[PDB]
This record gives C-alpha cells, structure tokens and sequence, in this order.
C-alpha cells in the first residue's frame, strides 16, 4: 500500500538518483512533502507486477516503450500539462508518452543513435551515405576504413533502411496500426540494398558486430562508426581525437533512428496524484531540476527546450537530438518484437548472402505478420493437453467436487473461470499466518493443489479479513496479515504443482479489509469475510 502524504520515486540504477534526490530535498523545505527515491533492481518488471495490485512508487522513471504496457494495464494515471507546459518540451517528445490519445507521463531526456567520427582521420565528415564507397577506397589506400558499425543488430542498421521509407507500425492519430508494417516496401529495400552493395564491395564485413565495431574506431583503424551516447566514456578513454555528428542522409533523406525517451509516470493507484504533479511539473521538469539530475549523471539530451539548448553547447548533446528530431519514437507497443526478429532475421540473410534482399524483407513481412498472431493466440486463449472426442468451463474436474464436499472450500463461477473461496477461520489459528495443524495433517491446500495439476490455467491467491463494526477505515495489520496467509497458501500451491505439465503462475496478494463480501456489522457477516480466495483463470466465460 501507498503511503499518503508523501512520495516514493523510482529510477533505474544508471541514472543520477542522487541529483534526483536533492530536487526532491528542495521540494520538502518548499512543501514539507518527503521524498524518497529509489533504485530497485529490475525495477521495470517490478513495477507491474506491484501496481496491479495497488501498491509500489508514485512515480517511476523509464524509458518511455514500456509505459505502453502500463498504460494498457491500467497502471498509470492520465496527466493534465496546460498547453503552455507542453510548449516548454520539444512536440515530437511528447508522442513518446500518449496511450490511447492520454498522455500518461512527462518526458526527461532523449536518446538515439549518431554519427561517430574520427577527426584526425576526417575533419570534414561526409554527409551522405552514397559517397562512402569512395572515401573507403581513399582511406584503404592508407591502411584504414570509413565505416564499421554492429551489422548484427537491427536497431543499428534500421537508421539506414527507414530513410527512404521503411517503416515498423504506420503511426497515424497517435496510435500504432499493427495491419500496416513498412518492412516490404521499396524504401526499405532500397536502403537494405545500399547497406548490402557495402558488403558485397567489401566497404563492410557481413560479420562486424557490437564489439569488432567498437574496437575497430577506438583503436584509430577505422573512420567512423554509429553508436549512442552509452558508448562515448569507452572513445574517451581510447582518447581518440572523435566528434558526434548528424548521421548521413540516404537518397537526400535523413537517417532515421529509433528515439528512446526516458519518461516519468505516475502510479495510477497513487493517493497523492497532486504532489506527484506538482513535483513534476514546477520542480523536477524545469533548469534546475534537469541540471540537479545531469550533474550527478548526464542526461544526454533533454525534453525541455531552454535546458537542452544549454547543454547543446557541447556538440555531441545537439547531434544526439538532432538525429532523434529526425528519427523514429521507438514505438510502445509489444509487436514491436516481432518487429524486430523478422528484421533482424532479415538483415543477416541479405548481408550474409542467403537471401536476395527483397526475398528477406519479403519473408520479414510475413513471418512478422505470423508472429503477431501468435502472441496474440497466446495472449488470449489457452493451448492445452486436451481430452478428445468435459468442459472444466461448466464442470469442475475430479476430484475437485470431492474437496468441495468436505467442509472448508467452496467455489463459484468467476468471468474468468471458477473462484475458489475457503474461509480462514479454522484453516489458520487466530492471528496466525501459518496453515493450522489440521490443514496440514488433512493436506488440504496441497490435495488442492495436487487436483488442479493436470488442467491448464494461472491461479492468483487473494486474503481477506474482515473488520471491526462500522469502522471506514483500513485496519494494517489485518492487511499484513491477509498478504502473510496468501504467500503461505500461494507457496504450498506452487510446491504441490511441481508434477504438473503446466508450469502457471500463481500470485499472492493481501486486500486486508478492502473488498469485503458481507456486513462486518454482525459475526454472521465477519466470518464471510475472513476468508482465502483463489482465482482460476481457465479463459473467459
């Protein structure tokens, strides 16, 4: 549960928490609202895992691509900028946080993929793509290269084949259409063919990855490389004479690389949405809470116009957010990985010469078109060890009915399947979080168990307490309490599971005396509401 009154941020680890830190100092002495900031780790998988139950940060700080899973999930609270808040921020950033037409959190910092170059080797860097070949038979002449970069990874050639026209999801009124991807269209070819003609004239190497790129630049042998702004503490060791530059145009068209913008969003089960505003709004998102965060680790390129035209002076930081101004946002959508396998699969095949180029963006389009259904098919429905020519939607499998027949479970119909429900009293001592002796000796969660192992179907353990009479408030020992006993029955499920062919989720989780079933006006009610509920989510009904 969230603490009112206060604010808990989350921001990953690599980031400057501790200027984040001081911005929120300041926010207290002004306000007298603590706040405290924190760096889970895999706090990005925390973070629905926790906010779909009510609890975790007010805020979290992330790359904006997977707020879109959040915001589908419900697990982020609309923002309310005034159109002259949103005028301070570069317009592009802000399609980098809008769900469903909502904007659901504020952009910090921009990040993307540009031109790295030697300058000792080349002071005037070129702008196109199309006069490389040229200068690589110049700079083979003296025992060097003019360009190596990771071929193995799409997100590094995807600058290159988006120029003329390749796309990943045709982005129209603020949302993604997943029908219309542009990997099989001409532009995209053009551009794979470009990168293709590069290899098979040996400007390239079809087997340059992520680490023979790097050290090919920072050892002086090659000219230039393409990398992000995560890659330049490694060329300043090197201390090679380099600059950071636009990246070049293909057919008089821009390079456009995927934008990453690191993006704060609010908890929507937040019980202090107003401080989470106003921090946000009058004290992190201005000059000097920018400048308070990138003191202690740098932002890079930053969403608010008047600090990044500060920080541009260094022209590394104004060629990161011009490449981003003239790329992509990194769409926040979860096709986006089968985006990237068919295109990955795709430049391979063409570099390596398995595949003509139009063959390899021609089969990325339908393996990609393949892949969304099937994510989609397992999102949604249930494959399953199918009995052939019962249905556990209608009737509970043996020997549930017996287990239901002895006095401490009983079930109902759920919309998304069946809802096990057994009372608390008697199956935990009073006060106690550890199943009672006769559970045990009876093995009645672990028969349970053993009776749900051979079907299909994720389980989520919800406890309940009752409460006092006519009490509206929420007592927090009895939610304690109902999340101790959940995590003990959750536990002894999975441990009597481990036999099943299915290996389901199962999730615990203490509602206290939120969600009552009855009236705690009288015992009679009480006793309802102390209770163990299991949700059985065989598909929708």
């Amino acid at each position: 549960k969230i603490e009112e009154g206060k604010l808990v941020i989350w921001i990953n680890g690599d980031k400057g928490y501790n200027g984040l830190a001081e911005v929120g100092k300041k926010f207290e002495k002004d306000t007298g609202i603590k706040v405290t900031v924190e760096h889970p780790d895999k706090l990005e998988e925390k973070f629905p895992q926790v906010a779909a139950t009510g609890d975790g940060p007010d805020i979290i700080f992330w790359a904006h691509d997977r707020f879109g899973g959040y915001a589908q999930s419900g697990l982020l609270a609309e923002i309310t900028p005034d159109k002259a808040f949103q005028d301070k921020l570069y317009p592009f950033t802000w399609d980098a946080v809008r769900y469903n037409g909502k904007l659901i959190a504020y952009p910090i910092a921009v990040e993307a993929l540009s031109l790295i170059y030697n300058k000792d080797l080349l002071p005037n860097p070129p702008k196109t793509w199309e006069e490389i070949p040229a200068l690589d038979k110049e700079l083979k002449a003296k025992g060097k290269s003019a360009l190596m970069f990771n071929l193995q990874e799409p997100y590094f050639t995807w600058p290159l084949i988006a120029a003329d026209g390749g796309y990943a999801f045709k982005y129209e009124n603020g949302k993604y259409d997943i029908k219309d991807v542009g990997v099989d269209n001409a532009g995209a070819k053009a551009g794979l063919t470009f990168l293709v003609d590069l290899i098979k004239n040996k400007h390239m190497n079809a087997d340059t990855d992520y680490s023979i790129a790097e050290a090919a630049f920072n050892k002086g042998e090659t000219a230039m490389t393409i990398n992000g702004p995560w890659a330049w503490s490694n060329i300043d060791t090197s201390k090679v004479n380099y600059g950071v530059t636009v990246l070049p145009t293909f057919k008089g068209q821009p390079s456009k690389p995927f934008v990453g913008v690191l993006s704060a969003g609010i908890n929507a089960a937040s019980p202090n949405k107003e401080l989470a505003k106003e921090f946000l709004e009058n004290y992190l998102l201005t000059d000097e809470g920018l400048e308070a965060v990138n003191k202690d680790k740098p932002l890079g390129a930053v969403a608010l116009k008047s600090y990044e035209e500060e920080l541009a002076k260094d022209p590394r930081i104004a060629a990161t957010m011009e490449n981003a101004q003239k790329g992509e946002i990194m769409p926040n959508i979860p096709q986006m990985s089968a985006f990237w396998y068919a295109v990955r699969t795709a430049v391979i095949n063409a570099a390596s010469g398995r595949q003509t180029v139009d063959e390899a963006l021609k089969d990325a389009q339908t393996n990609a078109a393949a892949h969304m259904d099937q994510s989609r098919a397992l999102r949604n429905a249930i494959l399953a060890w199918t009995p052939p020519q019962i249905n556990i939607m209608e009737t509970l499998p043996q020997p549930l009915p017996q287990i239901l027949s002895e006095g401490w479970l009983e079930v109902r119909a759920d919309p998304r399947g069946w809802l096990l429900i057994f009372t608390s009293d008697g199956a935990f001592a009073t006060g106690q979080s550890k199943l009672s002796e006769e559970f045990k000796k009876k093995r009645n969660i672990e028969r349970l168990g053993e009776a749900l192992a051979p079907w299909p179907g994720d389980l989520e353990v919800i406890g309940h307490t009752d409460n006092k009479p006519y009490r509206n408030t929420s007592n927090n020992s009895n939610l304690k309490l109902s999340e101790a006993r959940a995590q003990t029955v959750a536990d002894k499920l999975r441990e009597s599971l481990a036999n099943s062919k299915y290996n389901r989720t199962v999730t615990s989780v203490g509602k206290g005396d939120q969600e009552p079933l009855d009236d705690n006006a009288t015992e009679e009610g009480r006793r309802r509401n102390r209770r163990v509920d299991i949700l059985w989510k065989i598909g929708e009904r």
